[PDB]
């Protein structure tokens, strides 16, 4: 992940990472690819992102981001940049929940590739 | 219903929607509620879902689901997502036909909000 990610997040997500990878057939290799800017629209990775976001209430049942909860989780250092990115990329839109998260990731990647990551 | 639902289904279901709502005392408000994630175990809605499924030959007289045709009628991306969810949530179980379909809908909505919809 990017160097700014708080160490605690790696432990906080561990339980849901395992569950979500199992549920969606996700490989660590796919995850490693999102982080190197190589995102593809395949449910095994896009629904995995949805799954992990939902675990932390970062999105609701229609894959709309909760900006407050997202800003809460992000370090103080990223507040300004993240708020700008959210302004540009939200609300989410797409045919289903996984597509909404794919579309969101692509939007964030355009301006701010280091703000999005997959764990 | 979700944005991914094929346009054709709204016309294809119309005849059976009328018949099934009439048979079960269903109101549109109840159908709207399911699509908002507010599924309640009332036979006027749970038996309605059974009735629509039966109309498409997706259930038999004991609310056994035809997994292969149900999956086959879904768009490609939903079909992929649904393979794992239906793997988990099928076969149906419950005290009667309407409870079996309630339990199925609840199971699907827990993993995959945006997959179980009603018209
Ligand atoms: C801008 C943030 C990116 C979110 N991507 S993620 O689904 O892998 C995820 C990462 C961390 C916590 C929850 C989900
Ligand atoms: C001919 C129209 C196809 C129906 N496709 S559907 O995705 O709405 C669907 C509805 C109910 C069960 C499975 C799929
Ligand atoms: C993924 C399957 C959803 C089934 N929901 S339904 O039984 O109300 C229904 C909707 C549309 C056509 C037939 C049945």
């Amino acid at each position: 992940a990017p160097d700014w990610v708080p160490p605690e997040v790696f432990d906080l997500v561990a339980e849901d990472k395992a569950r979500c990878m199992s549920e969606h057939g996700t490989t660590q290799a796919q995850i490693d690819d999102v982080n190197k800017g190589n995102l593809v629209n395949e449910p095994s990775i896009t629904c995995y992102m949805y799954c992990l976001l939902e675990a932390f209430s970062l999105v609701d049942d229609e894959a709309n981001v909760d900006e407050d909860i997202m800003l809460g989780l992000l370090p103080d250092q990223l507040q300004e940049r993240a708020q700008s990115v959210m302004g540009k990329c939200l609300p989410t839109s797409g045919s289903d929940n996984c597509n909404k998260i794919y579309n969101l990731a692509k939007c964030v990647q355009e301006s701010a590739p280091d703000v999005w990551f997959v764990i």
